[PDB]
């Protein structure tokens, strides 16, 4: 059985425009040297950004902030203002990781941790178990502002972090993270997968019409608008046939998976988490901030006691609201 | 309807011996200031105790350590060694606030803060809500080592901290404190009463005996062995005839209320707490660390949400104990 | 492990036909051999046919009268709401009359109507076991027979008066019969210990028992309602109340030939029904009952098992309540 | 609001009395009378009395075994579980033989034992609405004629053949009744729309369902275990397979006079069960209903008390299950 963390401290274990570049270079070098020296609880290191860098920030926060109340979901759209009005989302400045997380807590829990570049998705993942997101603190070359071969700051901050910033997707996403810990590669690659047309390229239900609520449209312009027209065969989400989908990874994907809602597909994710084929069952303890293995049946007296005064709460309110 | 803190962090709201002392006097002014000076999120301050001091500790910690394996309870004699061995209990060293709290907080997630000297019930209660104790880091006159007109770190900590550390009793404590959210006075005055019976001079079941794991008992060497022999007149832990029950405060107690556990205390005590008519009900949130007051419909919505994940993994890992 | 009825047939056993001087009509040769007439009936009767009808005598119709007098004053007064209810219901139906005795065959099928509680002709007297078992299947064992004309206001135990003018009201009432039913699910295959305490529950809630009618208390209890002594003294202010608390309910002591001063004021019906629920999980049984009405069969369960039944149960039931908050805005 | 029955024997207005060439047989002017003699019975037939037995005859007879012989070679292979475990038990006993047409009477008796499933002679056929309003009850409207012997392998429509030889069997099996109850109370009320989509479910389902026995498919389809032609095509890789999914199974849309090729999947009647349940919740009632076994009574609840209802059903079951996790160590 894979390895997983127990505790939220124990997650402390040429194509590409500006490869010439020395200094950009040595920049995001500098950016994943802070990563490698993050340990948790400690402030995420403010960064002073450049301006051929908060220029490329502004063409994309320029781009974008057009196609938000046109295409983005509402969640996205009702969060932003106060993103705007709070961490300072503005063209003209870049907000700090410390601001975001430090707010995003406030929200949902959810807390940022700067990743040096990239990881597996097994550990990308098993940091959603404990409501923490592994966050790219670098920018894309300014060379071409309007593409980027990996996330950057704008990906992370105009297209996931809005997300993160509402209550049903914020269990919805843990929910993966508790599902893959322990999780077999098969379902692990399963989930990454979900996690792609759900978080990354997923598509909501607003009433009547679709919006975009994937991180990767937010932040991408030219699939922005593409995944909204009537060019793309939708289909509904299905964690069961979407898991086997094959995608491409450079290009734009003709399907996109139609959710009704984060509260809904986190139901479809809980079956497909109820499919993982794993030796026991996991608990989270956001006290102890520890994953509690239930496996004894000493474990269950006290979840089952966690429940027990949670309902009493939810029967008094109930009785009270007649 | 009386104010009570809905945020962690708005909880930022001649007889003595040793009076006669202007030394220890203002020493005890200096703790106090510490407190004052104490704000949510920053690591307590830690102090350099005196040998008058830390001689009186040692005369605590020595008198009562003998007593403990004997008339304490089994909760507390299990997580004594650890408290020993970890926050540094020992005769001979005074233990630091910032380290009993980083670790209570691992073991159920209370945390401690250091108040001025004694505050109302309601903000005492208030706290515990919120899984946070009011504990005093100054300490008795030296004069009479063997008595204190009120808390000090002896109290405190060879009392109070080591049932905090043990599962059930932090859940139970809680509900008091989300009981006393904005309770009426007389309610207020009753849970306070509970509390006495309960937390601070409460006897326990274990097995056929009893054992003492009330805080005011097991800092108090006289009544240690008091209230384990056979001259109170012992009565079951009934919250609707301990609350009307009055007591002295200056000396001994002929009632000790018999709970059979504090999982089983819990339950009359969230009777109780069904009994305090508030027009609405509370939920604490972990993860935001706030609280919830549930009148909405909405607010239901996502409480029934936390439960309905919860249980489905309550299943999950009972279908997996055949 | 005590042998328990698994089918509501089951209980023919109990009226099976193989396996007191101080008695007011000890000394009748009629009354006697008419006394025995009526157990016969009960020892012939087996579930499924109707109650045999009897032609009963003047000596006792007025016995019938003399206490359905006697008590229909002090129920509107004295009574619990369920039952001043049903009666002019059982008095327009059933005929509850004092000119008349009122025909098992007619209570019971009545019974059923309202909440499913069939009646069944006991001989005389049962185990607490046998009794308790026989509510596991909404079934009451009554008795046909009555007490002698001498004491007209005095039973050594059970007669067509105690069980018809108290017990069978409350029989009617929906929230009752779960209650009732709840202790016979208990009661199946409970260890003896056990068995007895659930029996002086049912003494101090069916039997003597006191409910709550808002500020004032009323009496609900069987015994209380049949015996017009004790239905005006439960009621006044002499006896020492206590609430109907069933951990230390069933610790105590009571008399049986005299009036207990003990009656503990069960807030509801539906209120005591859950102390039974779970005080059910707090007795030791190698295993879980559990009825099923459509085959008025039970079926006997592995805790484990029924541990994975009520996660499935309770699992489902959330969904569902989330489902409910959704619409309902 | 649409009507809908509370009581078990509201049914009665279903077979009130008051309120096609193509068909074989219609230019028989005998068999024409004898069909209107069964619908005749069905008209008069009030609940609570025994369904009248009938003399059927040999034209009739060979008719019955024509395909009581098609059939019974077919059942072990392409039926399901459920369906060749409790065969012989129809066979030993309520006269399941290609000699002689079982009768309704017994039939009825027999399945009330096992699930509590009782039948009701139906004139000839009813709305959806009607159909599934007597599952509620687990009641089940039964025709008592039978097809005409010119073309022994096919039917226009329901038949003693199509119920005795393809619905009785599942309704014989504990899990399935609780399911198509489950429909029943979901229907009580429902608008049009869902009551066309339930129908369209018990088509998918009870009528032309497959289940799942390990690996392998089987057929528990009422209409395909009556319908020999189907039997073996369903089984085959012709038909393009999905999953019992309730949600895009109400959408789709099906003939009537030919093969479907689609037949959803699902894993068990137990599971599906759960997928109505809720379903119901997703339903647009102004009401939430219950049914009593106990008094044969539905009882219609406000979603606001009902919310409550399921509050106080949740907190009972996890105390519970508290309890018992304490004792098990
Ligand atoms: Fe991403
Ligand atoms: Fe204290
Ligand atoms: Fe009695
Ligand atoms: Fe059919």
């Amino acid at each position: 059985v894979p390895w997983f963390p127990r505790t939220i401290q124990e997650l402390d274990r040429a194509d590409h425009p500006g490869f010439k570049d020395p200094v950009y270079r040595a920049r995001r070098k500098q950016f994943a040297d802070i990563a490698y020296n993050y340990r948790h609880g400690q402030p995420i290191p403010r960064v002073e950004y450049m301006e051929e860098e908060k220029k490329t920030w502004g063409t994309v926060f320029k781009t974008l902030k057009s196609l938000y109340k046109t295409h983005a979901c509402y969640e996205y759209n009702h969060i932003f203002p106060l993103l705007e009005k709070y961490c300072g989302f503005h063209e003209d400045n870049i907000p700090q990781l410390e601001d975001v997380s430090q707010f995003l807590q406030t929200c949902t829990g959810f807390r940022l941790r700067p990743v040096a570049g990239l990881l597996s998705s097994r550990d990308f993942l098993g940091g959603l178990a404990f409501r923490v997101f592994h966050c790219t603190q670098y920018i894309r070359h300014g060379s071409k502002p309007m593409y980027t071969p990996e996330p950057d700051i704008c990906h992370e901050l105009l297209g996931h972090v809005p997300l993160f910033s509402d209550r049903s997707f914020a269990q919805f996403s843990q929910e993966i993270g508790l599902a893959s810990l322990g999780a077999p590669d098969e379902y692990i690659e399963k989930l990454a997968t979900i996690y792609w047309f759900t978080v990354e390229f997923g598509l909501c239900k607003q009433g009547d019409s679709i919006k975009a609520y994937g991180a990767g449209l937010l932040s991408s312009f030219g699939e922005l608008q593409y995944c909204l027209s009537e060019k793309p065969k939708l289909l509904p989400l299905e964690l069961e046939k979407t898991a086997i989908q094959n995608y491409t990874v450079t290009e734009f994907q003709p399907l996109y998976y139609v959710a009704e809602s984060f509260n809904d597909a986190k139901e479809k994710v809980r079956n497909f988490a109820a499919t993982i084929p794993r030796p026991f069952s996991v608990r989270y303890d956001p006290y102890t901030q520890r994953i509690e293995v239930l496996d004894n049946t000493q474990q269950l007296k006290i979840l089952a006691d966690s429940i027990n005064s949670e309902i009493g709460i939810l029967c008094s309110a109930l009785q009270k609201i007649k």
